[PDB]
């Protein structure tokens, strides 16, 4: 009935949420410094096919806090977001997780951000594929929004169809 899919972006400050957002609108880095708005958006949509169907993709930019209200949990999927090149970026992704997901039955996926740059090894006491394999979750899909042409829409086709079919 609803093709409409709502997704809560999560992630410590700079991980890379807002890069998220405007990849989804067709925005590569380089484009999004260009940019000049009144006020940062947190919320973006976008046309989303999957399986040749029309389908639409709501991003909610959360922005980082120690606490989440059942405003910013409830959601058709999360897309928790952790930077590659901060090793303490992980870490909020697990215990967000663990604190408000694990006992939901929300699709969840992991986004290793800002691909582009040079891995590092995360301060957490599991590793991320670790820490998807045992959460029943899909392996870190890696993603960059500093491209030549626009970002690969990879990511959101995933969440969407994660969405539909929980
Ligand atoms: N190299 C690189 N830098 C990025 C990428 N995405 C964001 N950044 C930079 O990381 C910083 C934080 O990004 P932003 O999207 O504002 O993070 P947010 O605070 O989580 O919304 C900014 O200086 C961005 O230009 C990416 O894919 N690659």
């Amino acid at each position: 009935q609803r093709n409409v899919f709502r997704c809560n972006v999560i992630g410590v400050k700079n991980c890379g949420k807002s890069g998220v957002l405007q990849a989804l609108l067709g925005r590569n880095l380089m484009r999004q410094k260009k940019i000049r708005e009144d006020h940062k958006s947190y919320y973006a949509i976008n046309t989303v096919y999957v399986y040749g169907q029309e389908k639409y993709l709501l991003l909610h930019d959360i922005s980082e806090s120690e606490f989440l209200t059942e405003a910013e949990i409830i959601c058709d999927v999360v897309c928790l977001v952790y930077d590659v090149s901060n090793p303490k970026s992980f870490e909020y992704c697990a215990r967000i997780f663990k604190q408000h997901f694990m006992d939901s039955r929300i699709p969840c996926l992991i986004v290793a951000a800002k691909s582009d740059l040079h891995e590092v090894k995360q301060e957490y006491s599991i590793s991320p594929t670790d820490f998807c394999r045992k959460h029943k979750m899909p392996p870190p899909q890696a993603f960059t929004c500093n491209t030549a042409d626009a970002p690969s829409k990879d990511i959101f086709v995933k969440l969407t169809t994660m969405a539909m079919y929980p």
